[PDB]
């Protein structure tokens, strides 16, 4: 596929595919199209989400992932018997319509004795193009400010991961994983949030497309309490691996932290591979990684996976 590593994925989920029946078997063929370089996945990557977050639920057993239709149902449960870690993907809502737009996101939870912290990870940009997404993540915050939480007990993080909107419900679900492998680095952020403070924010918040509009009109323009920050400033490297830019990947491991310049594959391979050296391997033709694309073919593998053996 232009590329060995997503070629291999694409060869590895193939016969799973040629084996499976039905809406999941399209839905293989679909992804295996586009990492082959060939209709909008937002849609058919939500439509199969389920079947993704209960196959991972059992491979990670704490992962605690739920998919909702809405944030409305994430507000739910917080409001009942569940578990005190959990994770979150639901799509953006429309506050004039209550339509869903897909635009995922991923709400990292943790319930405590006897009010929530929450951490929404944004992988594309809090703010929109035309101020869209930025409308919707305050419906968010309305909507959980309204049902009781303190929105000093809450954080958006602004991951600038996706080049587009396509691809979010699988950069949510990634993420939720990721989330899962780096708890003990969300526990210190929840502890944090628990005191109405997010570490870097000082900085951070302004290096985000929220901050740009914060600081360019010198008004409110998120609700007042939530906070935000940059991806890269409070996230393992963990969350930029999927990353389609090829120069966001050079520019975050000139950081003088280092923190997004070490490896970032499992020390179980032979040879390291740094996060610039990952983004060329899934380089694809205008160039960008599809390394995104790559995670699809794993998650439905995964799940075909088990309906095969
Ligand atoms: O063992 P897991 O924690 O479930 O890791 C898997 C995978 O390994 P397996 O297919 O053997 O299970 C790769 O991890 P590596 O050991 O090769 O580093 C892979 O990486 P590639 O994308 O390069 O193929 C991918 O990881 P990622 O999302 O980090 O890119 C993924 O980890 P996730 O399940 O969290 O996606």
């Amino acid at each position: 596929t232009q590329s060995m590593r997503l070629q291999q994925k694409i060869n590895d989920l193939k016969p799973y595919v040629r084996h499976a029946r039905g809406p999941i078997k399209a839905y293989g063929q679909a992804a295996l199209d586009r990492a082959s370089g060939a209709v909008s996945f937002a849609e058919l990557d939500a439509t199969h989400l389920d079947a993704m977050v209960y196959i991972e639920n059992q491979r990670n057993p704490g992962l605690n992932l739920k998919h909702f239709r809405d944030h409305y149902y994430l507000i739910q449960a917080l409001q009942s018997d569940g578990p005190s870690a959990f994770r979150a993907i639901f799509p953006q809502t429309c506050p004039e319509t209550g339509q869903t737009l897909k635009h995922h996101v991923m709400a990292d939870v943790r319930l405590h004795q006897g009010a929530p912290t929450i951490i929404i990870t944004e992988p594309a940009v809090i703010v929109g193009a035309r101020y869209q997404q930025l409308q919707r993540h305050n419906l968010t915050l309305e909507d959980l400010s309204e049902s009781g939480v303190p929105l000093s007990q809450v954080a958006i993080i602004e991951t600038q991961a996706a080049a587009t909107s396509d691809d979010c419900v699988m950069y949510s679900l990634n993420y939720a994983i990721k989330a899962h492998k780096n708890a003990a680095q969300f526990d210190d952020i929840h502890h944090g949030l628990q005191h109405g403070t997010l570490s870097t924010e000082s900085e951070s918040r302004a290096r985000t497309t929220l901050g740009a509009l914060e600081a360019s009109s010198s008004y409110s323009v998120m609700h007042e309490g939530a906070h935000a920050a940059f991806g890269a400033d409070v996230l393992p490297v963990d969350f930029y691996k999927h990353g389609a830019s090829l120069t966001q990947a050079y520019y975050l491991m000139k950081r003088p932290d280092g923190r997004m310049a070490g490896r970032v594959n499992s020390e179980g391979h032979s040879e390291a591979e740094n996060l610039v050296q990952r983004n060329q391997a899934f380089r694809v033709k205008t160039q960008f990684s599809a390394s995104i694309d790559g995670f699809r073919l794993q998650e439905i593998k995964r799940v075909l996976a088990a309906a095969q053996r």
